[PDB]
């Protein structure tokens, strides 16, 4: 097996762009059966208020300290590449929400083994249906369209019940370096940082893969003594 550890944010649009590069690679990967992904908590801003009323792009120009136009042609630049991925941003939609409590109904969904649809529904009601997913009812709707038990899912988020491990995700990233995302770590040694092109993620996939499996040896001579396990 190969695992991957992605760690990433709903409120992050290379985030999402790089989940679909991800997918590409993991397509053309031959033993992409044997590939086991695991989504890890971070938050870009784990101080954000619940519920932000101002625009995306104002948000953005506050952050990089940078004029309204240039905030809207970021904006303009990331909508077009995630285009090209088959994601149809709308950023002057978004509900600039806390992801806390999103990040723990991923957890949730992940011990039913769903955490990637729950991760992807999260990402496309963030970036492309305006949606608020600091908000219970919009969290509890979204994990009964993923499949999920809507009424244990809701209960989980009202007790904090993965609070602890969002936490712990997010600190084993500070722990690796991992100041930005989305961020791939293969077989707990290889570390790729960004929304890397899917040549270069199946490169990394590949190279593990090889690593993993060496050419068997001929052998030489009769044994000899020898101690094991």
């Amino acid at each position: 097996k190969i695992r991957v550890d992605i760690w990433s944010d709903i409120a992050c649009p290379w985030c999402y762009i790089g989940k679909r590069r991800f997918e590409s690679a993991l397509g053309q990967f031959p033993q992409r059966d044997q590939v086991e992904v695991v989504w890890h908590s971070f938050e870009l801003d784990p101080s954000a208020r619940p519920l932000n009323p101002i625009a995306m792009r104002d948000g953005l120009a506050m952050k990089y300290s940078i004029s309204p136009a240039q905030a809207q042609g970021s904006l303009d630049h990331m909508t077009q590449t995630a285009a090209q991925e088959g994601l149809e941003y709308h950023f002057d939609r978004v509900k600039l929400a806390n992801t806390f409590l999103a990040h723990q109904l991923i957890h949730y969904a992940a011990e039913q083994g769903q955490g990637d649809a729950m991760k992807e529904r999260l990402l496309r009601a963030y970036m492309s249906e305006g949606q608020n997913v600091n908000d219970l009812d919009t969290l509890q709707k979204l994990a009964a369209e993923v499949g999920l038990d809507a009424g244990a899912a809701r209960a989980a988020l009202e007790a904090g019940t993965y609070a602890q491990a969002v936490r712990y995700d997010e600190a084993q990233a500070q722990q690796l370096g991992i100041t930005g995302v989305p961020f791939f770590v293969l077989g707990g040694k290889y570390g790729v940082s960004g929304a890397q092109a899917p040549e270069t993620l199946l490169g990394a996939l590949s190279q593990v893969w090889a690593e993993q499996h060496p050419a068997p040896l001929t052998m030489l001579g009769q044994d000899a003594p020898a101690e094991g396990c």
